[PDB]
RNA sequence: ACGAGAACAUACGUUCUUUGAACCAAGCUUCAACUCC
């Protein structure tokens, strides 16, 4: 389902952690382990 | 047996007349009712 135009945004319907945040800038790996530690280490 | 004796510096009279504590000025700026399992 991408890319259609693409004019798509996520409105806050419980769309997810990575929808609400911004820090998948600017690589796949270090940001994934960063928020991995950040949310699911302290919980 | 005094340059002395007697003699209110007194009477009358509004600190009073006219005068906006005013003029200008957004309770506003930035925010996802949300994340996780």
């Amino acid at each position: 389902p991408s890319q259609n135009q693409g004019e798509i945004i996520y409105i806050g319907g419980g769309a997810g952690f990575v929808s609400k945040t911004l820090h998948y800038k600017s690589k796949n790996r270090d940001q994934a382990r960063n928020d991995s530690f950040d949310i699911l280490k302290q919980l």
